[PDB]
């Protein structure tokens, strides 16, 4: 009943049994009795990315989850971290190896994952035409188009090999079932290819979202 999932890429220290998750702010029972009142990583579950722990929210209207990883004596290993729910349904965050916090699972360096969600459909035959600061620019024969074939958490996706200190890229969402393929006529253009790793798109929405909740900023 109203948990928030915190994913951890790599624990600061070797033994999971000596480490725990100490939480405060909008959680039901803020940790007490430092350091042992923390939520132990001993019983942490694991997925593709690393460990995860689910924390019961003081909620609603729970909006700020603050946390750190500590050890049995008696260090604050990560420094203090906080996540703010972008929307009420935001229910997971990811901590990477440098203890940065994301609203999505971050992908390996030198890639941008382009996520595409359709309210309908369909999906087949949807593809991405892309260019600019990418290893393999669409080429080609208009209008195809790297197919949206893989399925993830946020609709379908394509992983794009970056190159360099990739800065900025452009793309068009394509519906190959059509006489007019473009979905949106005008070129999309994205900068922040350093500051992200995933982008989120949907339907014929003009906006390039930077979180899976399709809210601006
Ligand atoms: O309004 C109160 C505060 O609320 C929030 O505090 C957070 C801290 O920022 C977190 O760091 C953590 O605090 C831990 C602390 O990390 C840890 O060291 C420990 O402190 C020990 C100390 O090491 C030791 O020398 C001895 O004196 O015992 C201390 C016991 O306090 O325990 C702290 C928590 O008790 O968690 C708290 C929330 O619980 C907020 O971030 C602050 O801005 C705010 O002032
Ligand atoms: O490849 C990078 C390039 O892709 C996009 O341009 C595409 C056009 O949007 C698309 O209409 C199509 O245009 C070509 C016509 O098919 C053809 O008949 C003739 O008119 O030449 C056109 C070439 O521009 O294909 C291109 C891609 O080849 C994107 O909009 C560009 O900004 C981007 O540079
Ligand atoms: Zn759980
Ligand atoms: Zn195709
Ligand atoms: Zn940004």
């Amino acid at each position: 009943d109203n948990y928030f999932r915190i994913h951890v890429k790599k624990l600061p220290e070797e033994n999971k049994d000596a480490q725990g998750l100490w939480t405060w702010d909008d959680v039901e029972k803020p940790s007490e009795n430092w350091p042992n009142g923390a939520l132990s990583f001993k019983d942490a579950k694991k997925d593709d990315y690393g460990y995860y722990l689910d924390v019961k929210l003081k909620g609603e209207q729970a909006k700020k989850i603050s946390f750190l990883i500590n050890n049995t004596a008696g260090k604050n290993l990560t420094g203090d971290k906080s996540v703010e729910k972008l929307v009420p349904k935001m229910n997971e965050a990811w901590l990477d190896q440098d203890y940065k916090v994301f609203s999505y699972e971050p992908q390996p360096a030198g890639t941008v994952r382009v996520n595409y969600y359709r309210t309908d459909g369909n999906y087949d035959k949807k593809s991405l035409w892309y260019w600019g600061d990418v290893k393999n620019p669409s080429s080609a024969q208009w209008p195809d188009g790297t197919d949206f074939t893989a399925t993830g958490k946020y609709g379908r996706y394509i992983d794009i090999p970056l190159n360099e200190a990739a800065r900025e890229f452009g793309f068009l969402l394509l519906d190959e079932s059509k006489g007019d393929v473009k979905i949106r006529k005008e070129n999309y253009k994205f900068t922040d290819l350093k500051n992200h790793s995933q982008i989120f798109l949907k339907d014929d929405d003009e906006s390039i979202y930077t979180n899976p909740y399709y809210v601006h900023d």
